[PDB]
């Protein structure tokens, strides 16, 4: 009679919360999507094995067009679950699915999980200092998205950090890397020239958060653009003016150039 | 030789991730702190029972002044776990502890869990639209802090949502309610008079995030400043201009007045 939105976490199946595991385990039907993000440490099997249920994986289409046709009806007479990577409501449109559940007479519940949005705290950057967020999207045809560039600008003026979610094309199995993102940013700089993103801008890269050996790096674009951060998923962060402790961490932990320690108050 | 920072999640003892509960059980020693926050939906006893390890609670002084004399020494020759509410390293000072671990030649790994920063997505407000964050502190003595007001000013000005943490006297186990926070904001408005927070201002209140039955309420200050949002802690959110999808979710899910569909979009 109820629908459960359950996050699976950052990297592998275990990143699910105890609450989530016990709820899934006792659900009649189990659905899930793997297009809003990439969990690089698991497979559908492990998930099924860990949960003890078969999972019917839905596509973006199935969801954005037929959620209320494929999943809701079932919830009407059973306890159904819908699994997603990270937290199910962060940087997605799944929140709107809840309204569909309401309009279908189905009560829904959200079981949170660790999200990349807060996991970036491992970069040593103060979470409260992050400003507006944005996504570096793959250009399509002659359409070249640029707004994410303005966000960085607007935040930096206020001294706020910018969190840049990198694009993903699950079906095409395309996962944007920090490098490609840095590449697109540089090209946007040329056609705007706002002195916002250049070879001397400081950036921070976080790859595969949730894994025990994630890639945490900070430095100048020039020195990082061609660097290997390992397999996806990747996220890019353009920090604002740093606090001494943030810099001390970036250097001591992310291998940033000791010269960022000498902050220009 | 290994120090494990494990997040306990948001509300009860079931909010810890499966990876966290396993790494915790296999540790030799287990520390925890409940000064940055409390798990209002559980107890130290229930967490101890779930992990099967006695837990030593450290104070804000035990950590900020003697982390290296209390926890790291044991981490040199054993597997030690440091448990904290929410997601590790989100609390602005916990990051430098990893630096202390590095300095002591100790290995450290961060085991994530749900944070209030990502969990607030249950309000239906888009995550990327959150700006700088802040804490509403109680005035006291001759000290009357008001920055959180300006934070709201700069975010709403750029159409960004402001996440407001409410003061907590962790030790005395005393919380600031959402109602109290509003009353304080009105007084700040009444003094600075910047057209930021008034009776007509729209706010969102989140309580007990992480439990299956969170309180999600949205509406105008004048109709919510005296409303009963249940037990603490409470999170207050002052939204910026809303996306129609956001407003609809606040109406359909958080019981907000239809008036917001024409006044706040
Ligand atoms: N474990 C991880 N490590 C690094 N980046 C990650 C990540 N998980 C997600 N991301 C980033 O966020 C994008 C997916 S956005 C969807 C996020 C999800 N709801 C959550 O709560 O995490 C990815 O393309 C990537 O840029």
């Amino acid at each position: 009679m109820v629908l459960y939105f359950i996050g699976l976490g950052l990297y592998d199946e275990r990143d699910i919360t105890v609450m989530g595991l016990e709820i899934a385990k006792k659900c009649d039907y189990v659905f899930a999507e793997f297009y809003t993000s990439l969990m690089a440490g698991t497979t559908l099997g492990r998930i099924q094995k860990l949960i003890g249920k078969e999972i019917r994986v839905l596509s973006r289409e199935d969801v954005e067009l037929n959620f209320e046709n494929i999943v809701l009806p079932l919830a009407k007479e059973n306890d159904v679950a819908f699994l997603t990577p990270g937290d199910p409501l962060v940087a997605t449109t799944h929140a709107e699915l809840r309204i569909r559940a309401k309009r279908a007479g189905v009560e829904s519940y959200v079981i949170h999980a660790p999200s990349i949005y807060s996991a970036v705290g491992i970069t040593g950057l103060h979470i409260y200092k992050f400003g507006k967020s944005a996504t570096v999207a793959y250009p399509e045809g002659n359409w070249f998205p640029t707004s994410y560039y303005d966000v960085i600008k607007e935040n930096a003026e206020r001294g706020l950090h910018t969190l840049l979610f990198l694009d993903i094309k699950a079906e095409k199995r395309m996962y944007m890397t920090a490098n490609e993102a840095m590449e697109l940013l540089l090209k946007v700089e040329d056609m705007k020239k706002g002195g916002v993103f250049t070879d001397d801008t400081l950036v921070v890269v976080l790859a595969r958060a949730g894994s025990l050996n994630p890639t945490i790096r900070a430095g100048y674009v020039k020195d990082l653009i061609r660097e290997d951060f390992g397999d996806p998923p990747h996220i890019l962060i353009v920090p604002g003016k740093l606090h001494i402790v943030e810099a001390e961490y970036l250097v001591e932990i992310a291998g940033a150039p000791r010269e960022i320690l000498r902050v220009n108050v």
